[PDB]
This record gives C-alpha cells, sequence and structure tokens, in this order.
C-alpha cells in the first residue's frame, strides 16, 4: 500500500496474508474454514496467516494454517486478469476472536463514490521496494469507470472496478494482491492489478466481488 497508514494492531481481523516462505498476497476470511483472494495469487501449496500485524515478528494472535484446496475462478484469464478471483478451504477451522474475524460478502454492488478501507503489506513505494513489516490501510473510494479510463493507459471488463486516487499517491501495489477492499462491512473488491502504483492518473484495479456472490457460495457448498 502506497501513501495509507499502519492499521492499528488488529483492526483489520479478516486480512490475512498468503505465505509459501515469505509473504506473496493477500486475503480476506469470509467464514471460519475459508478465504477469498485472487487467482493470479494461485500457488501449489500456501500457508495462510491470520491474527497478524508484524508479519516478521511473533506477537501472540497469530493463526497459521495450511490452505486445503486452493480453487481459481474457471474462467479467470491470465493475460487480462478477468475473473481474477480464487477460493481457499483451509485445512482446519480457524478459532474465531476479536482480531480473526469474517467480512460479509456484497448484498450488491456498491456505487460510485462508496468509502472503502484497502489493506496489505505490499510494496509502500510508488518507485523501487519497500515491504513493510506492518499491516498497511488506506481509505479509499470506488471510481466511476469512465473516470478512471480517462487519462489512463489501461481499460477495465465489468468485472473490474477502479478503487484510488486519480491524482496519485495512494494505491494498493505489488504483494497487497488478492487482499480487500472493505466498504460498509462488506467485501466490494479484491486487489488485482494497476499501470505502476500511484501514479497520476492510473488507479488500481479491483476483482468487482458483487459479480461472483453465487459462484462463491456455490463453490463453498461442493466443497
Ligand atoms: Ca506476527
Amino acid at each position: 500500500i502506497v501513501g495509507g497508514y499502519t492499521c492499528q494492531e488488529n483492526s483489520v481481523p479478516y486480512q490475512v496474508s498468503l505465505n509459501s516462505g515469505y509473504h506473496f498476497c493477500g486475503g480476506s476470511l469470509i467464514n471460519d474454514q475459508w478465504v477469498v483472494s485472487a487467482a493470479h495469487c494461485y500457488k501449489s501449496r500456501i500457508q495462510v496467516r491470520l491474527g497478524e500485524h508484524n508479519i516478521n515478528v511473533l506477537e501472540g494472535n497469530e493463526q497459521f494454517v495450511n490452505a486445503a484446496k486452493i480453487i481459481k475462478h474457471p474462467n479467470f484469464d491470465r493475460e487480462t486478469y478477468n475473473n481474477d478471483i480464487m477460493l481457499i478451504k483451509l485445512s482446519s477451522p480457524v478459532k474465531l476472536n476479536a482480531r480473526v474475524a469474517t467480512v460479509a460478502l456484497p448484498s450488491s454492488c456498491a456505487p460510485a463514490g462508496t468509502q472503502c478501507l484497502i489493506s496489505g503489506w505490499g510494496n509502500t513505494l510508488s518507485s523501487g521496494v519497500n515491504e513493510p513489516d506492518l499491516l498497511q490501510c488506506l481509505d479509499a473510494p470506488l471510481l466511476p469507470q469512465a473516470d478512471c479510463e480517462a487519462s489512463s493507459s489501461f481499460i477495465i471488463t465489468d468485472n473490474m472496478v477502479c478503487v484510488g486516487f486519480l491524482e496519485g499517491g495512494k494505491d494498493a501495489c505489488q504483494g497487497d494482491s488478492g487482499g480487500p477492499v472493505v466498504c460498509n462491512g462488506e467485501l466490494q473488491g479484491i486487489v488485482s492489478w494497476g499501470y505502476g502504483c500511484a501514479l497520476p492518473d492510473n488507479p488500481g484495479v479491483y476483482t468487482k466481488v458483487c459479480n461472483y456472490v453465487d459462484w462463491i457460495q456455490d463453490t463453498i457448498a461442493a466443497n
């Protein structure tokens, strides 16, 4: 997260870190045994880390659980990142508490202008790379598609939504991928891609979770 602020410790209880020997993506806890992330974050094996604040220091609220099933959306397109969503079923249910909690799925597609919270342990620089120890937060609004593409060097599909600032300076970045965009207590987006990070005229692009509520529920029920 570039241009954000350090989240208060465990203040984003649904935020998880996907780890394969190091942090590589984020995710969101949606029930005691399922995590939703981005399909581009797929790996053959993944350890899910919950209750984290400092990912490099054991602070006492961590729960590390291995992924049992890692299910990418069947229509995920690696070239365009269309349908960039994935479900992870944990090998065992986690213990839900104040610091490890679930986030609700969207009841509808939120409108442009809705204020949200984006979070993650991704790169904090708009140039170069800096991986933060502590979870970063960013208050950002959903943007109108037309506004987003006006002077950007990209376009988005109906399964994507731009979130952020047209002026740049504040945005998600590499390492935040798969993480949450929560608005009014509902997961409306998943960090997916962008052109650079925090660059003017190039807001971040996120998977529009409201288009996948049925797939998510069906998948969970089928497994
Ligand atoms: Ca820790």
